[PDB]
C-alpha cells in the first residue's frame, strides 16, 4: 500500500496517551483542536514532558506547543519547521508568534500547523491563529541571552 504516518515514535505515544488516537497531521490537528487549551506565559518554556501533562489541564504557549508538537510529527515522518513570525489580530494590533510549517503526505508543503489557531482562535488547519497581517520573522525558537 502506500506510505502512512509512522505512530511509533517516543513524543507521539505520549501525546496519544493524552489526548486520544490520531492518524496524521490532520487527525492529530483535530484531537489537539478538541483536547488542548492556550495558555500565555511569556516567553518561558518547559520541558516537552511537562507540556503533554499541562497541555490538556493548565495549557501551554505557542512557544512549548511548536517544540512539543514539531518533535511529534518529525517522527510521524513529516518534513517540519518551526517559522516565528507576527501576526495582526482584528483588533489592530501585532503580536509575536511561533507556529509550525509542515509538509509531506496528505499535507502540502510550507502547511501552516498552528497550535494557537487549533486551541484559542478556532481557525483551521493551515490557517495561522490571527489573518489581518503576516510578517516571516525567522526560523527557530530564539535562543537565551548571554552575557557577562
Amino acid at each position: 500500500m502506500q506510505p502512512q504516518p509512522s505512530l511509533k515514535g517516543h513524543w507521539t505515544t505520549k501525546v496519544i496517551e493524552k489526548i486520544g488516537t490520531f492518524h496524521d497531521a490532520t487527525s492529530l490537528y483535530e484531537r489537539v483542536k478538541k483536547t488542548c487549551k492556550y495558555k500565555y506565559y511569556y516567553n518561558d518554556q518547559v520541558p516537552n514532558h511537562v507540556a503533554v501533562m499541562r497541555m490538556t489541564t493548565s495549557g501551554i504557549n505557542c512557544t512549548d506547543a511548536c517544540q512539543l508538537f514539531s518533535k511529534v510529527l518529525e517522527e510521524m515522518g513529516y518534513e517540519v519547521k518551526i517559522e516565528h513570525v507576527r501576526v495582526k489580530c482584528n483588533d489592530g494590533k501585532w503580536y509575536g508568534h511561533y507556529l509550525l510549517r509542515v509538509g509531506g503526505f496528505e499535507l502540502k508543503d510550507g502547511t501552516i500547523w498552528d497550535y494557537v489557531s487549533a486551541t484559542k482562535t478556532g481557525r483551521p488547519l493551515g490557517v495561522p491563529c490571527c489573518t489581518a497581517g503576516f510578517q516571516h520573522l525567522g526560523w527557530g525558537i530564539v535562543g537565551p541571552v548571554y552575557d557577562k
